[PDB]
């Protein structure tokens, strides 16, 4: 029988994103996958800038920004009646070589299609990582949980004994169910084929019109994405059933006679589902296993990435012993609301392109068509289309409000596009403290006091959170125009990178605040 502080279930992009933040917490871990790490069918392409700022403090995000997506390739959104046929609109978004680094993240979105990504994230976890495993039953006790390690290869059985079974096992969840916890659809499901298909001239014939994605506008079936995967040859196709030979829609969706070889055709649902609870004793659900949502904007897999790093610096405290036995509760209470949201604005935009019509005289040439293509245009652009590729507030905007933070008052009614904010509850900002270093390379081990002009109050907190080992690092900064964005004179950060508490002066009983904040009172 073997051991582990942390058996994980489920080796995508989630599971491996909990290793790599257990293996930078050094918590003892393990992960278990049915499979060898290779995708035959990419799905994933698209990494969110949050989810980047997190690779980045796990020292990957440098490989998979130069993993292969070529530097010149545009990013641009744009919609056509077919690929090579007429343009409707078109979003620049320019190329990684040439767009400038936004000025409130230090890590921009990055192309990095399933087939890089998992061999490279299975390179940074290691030997923790085991292949072709399946987990056919496990068994809860009182101090650990024990589970039933059955080798695909050779179908002999084995046992495990951890601390907790987190589940990062996908949308079917073989966990969830034998938990008993319900996931009703919040939408109606909706079903789609995958074709991956390689177009190695493709590229080339359209030359300057080349685009990250394009939304065709040609039938009911034909209404969805076409988009380039890997920059260099290889695409995917989305086709609605809505109650056809799969080259034969390729040929329908682009206006070219060139070479065409489809390696893939596949059946997906389309889901809008959260499970009612995130966790039962030692047992996690994390990413789809505890909330899928419509992949219009590309909120899934950011989702579950974030809720990793959450449960991650939670079970580590609880295994270090400094947390309060409330703590690991907080993973649902903040997690859950937050797929909540983000489940529902990516229902928005899958809307947007479900409820647009699609008016006749749009593929004719000449005068005519080229009137009602310029309509639809400006139609386009009113419905807010952009919004499906420039959503800051999806990716930075969401703010706790739980009973481990110390939140201020205002209510929730947006005024603006989304801005940089340190209040309690929410991403504490970037700003550059030297050229090379950001105020996010403060964040992610302990929790972090960021004092701007003074030390006053200073050693007390460190005694506060020292009386219960508490791991704290205090940090002083002099830039002016830091203290402006930050608001405050003090401001006491998470081992997550989110705001716990900020004032200009330290509350008289700091050991009531250490409390607050580790979910011990
Ligand atoms: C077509 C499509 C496109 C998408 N595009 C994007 C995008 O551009 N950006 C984005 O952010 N998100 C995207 N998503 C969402 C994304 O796919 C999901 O959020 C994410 O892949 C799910 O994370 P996960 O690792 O928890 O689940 P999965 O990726 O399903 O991980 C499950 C893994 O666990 C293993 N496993 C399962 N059961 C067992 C068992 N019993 N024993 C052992 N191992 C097991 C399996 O081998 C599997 O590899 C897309 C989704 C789809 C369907
Ligand atoms: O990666 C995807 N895979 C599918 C997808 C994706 C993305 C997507 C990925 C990154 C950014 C925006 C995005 N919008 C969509 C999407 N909008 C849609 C509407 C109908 C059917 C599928 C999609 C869709």
């Amino acid at each position: 029988p073997i051991e582990t502080d942390v058996l994980i279930l489920g080796g995508g992009p989630v599971g491996m994103a909990l290793a790599l933040d257990l293996a930078h917490r050094q918590v003892g871990h393990l992960v278990v996958d049915a499979g060898d790490g290779t995708i035959t069918h990419p799905k994933v392409s698209t990494i969110g800038p949050r989810s980047m700022e997190l690779f980045r403090r796990w020292g990957v995000a440098k490989q998979i920004r130069t993993a292969g997506w070529p530097g010149d390739h545009p990013l641009d959104a744009a919609w056509v009646t077919r690929v090579g046929g007429h343009e409707v609109y078109r979003i620049p978004l320019g190329t990684a070589d040439t767009r400038a680094t936004p000025e409130h993240t230090p890590e921009p979105d990055a192309i990095c299609p399933a087939h890089w990504l998992a061999p490279l994230l299975a390179e940074a976890v290691g030997e923790r990582l085991r292949t072709r495993s399946r987990l056919d039953s496990f068994e809860q006790r009182d101090d650990h949980v024990r589970a039933t390690i059955t080798d695909l290869r050779t179908g002999a059985t084995r046992a495990v004994h951890a601390r907790y079974l987190v589940a990062c096992d996908g949308a079917s969840s073989p966990t969830r169910k034998a938990l008993g916890i319900d996931a009703p659809p919040r939408h109606r499901t909706q079903v789609f084929r995958n074709i991956l298909f390689r177009a190695p001239e493709l590229r080339s014939l359209l030359g300057e019109r080349a685009a990250l994605v394009f939304f065709l506008m040609l039938s009911s079936s034909l209404r969805f994405p076409l988009r380039s995967l890997d920059g260099r040859g290889l695409y995917n196709l989305v086709v609605g059933v809505d109650d056809m030979d799969s080259f034969e829609l390729v040929r329908r969706a682009v206006a070219f006679d060139t070479e065409i070889e489809v390696l893939s055709d596949s059946e997906w649902h389309l889901t809008h589902r959260v499970a009612d609870s995130f966790s039962a004793g030692r047992v996690f659900l994390t990413g789809d296993a505890a909330h899928t949502l419509s992949p219009s904007g590309g909120f899934g897999m950011n989702t579950g990435i974030g809720s990793a790093a959450d449960l991650g610096w939670k079970l580590a405290a609880t295994l270090r012993g400094w947390a309060g036995p409330g703590l690991l509760a907080t993973y649902e209470e903040e997690r859950r609301p937050v797929a909540i949201t983000s489940l529902e604005e990516a229902n928005v935009n899958l809307r947007r392109t479900m409820d647009r019509e699609l008016p006749p005289g749009l593929h004719d040439d000449g005068p005519r068509g080229e009137r009602i293509r310029a309509a639809v245009a400006e139609k386009l652009e009113r419905s807010g289309a952009r919004r499906e590729f420039d959503a800051p507030g999806i990716h930075f905007g969401h703010t706790y409000r739980s009973s481990i933070v110390c939140g201020e008052p205002e209510t929730e009614v947006a005024t603006g596009g989304w801005r940089p904010s340190a209040r309690p509850g929410a991403r504490a900002p970037h700003a550059w403290l030297t050229p090379t270093t950001s105020t996010l390379d403060l964040f992610g081990r302990g929790f972090v006091l960021l004092s701007f002009g003074t030390t006053d109050g200073v050693e007390a907190v460190t005694r506060a959170f020292a009386d219960r080992h508490v791991p704290l690092e205090t940090v002083t900064c002099h830039a002016p125009e830091i203290h402006a964005l930050y608001e405050r004179a003090h401001v006491l950060v998470r081992p997550d990178g989110h705001v716990a508490w900020r004032g200009d002066h330290l509350p008289a009983e700091l050991g009531g605040l250490v409390d607050k904040v580790r979910g011990a009172a």
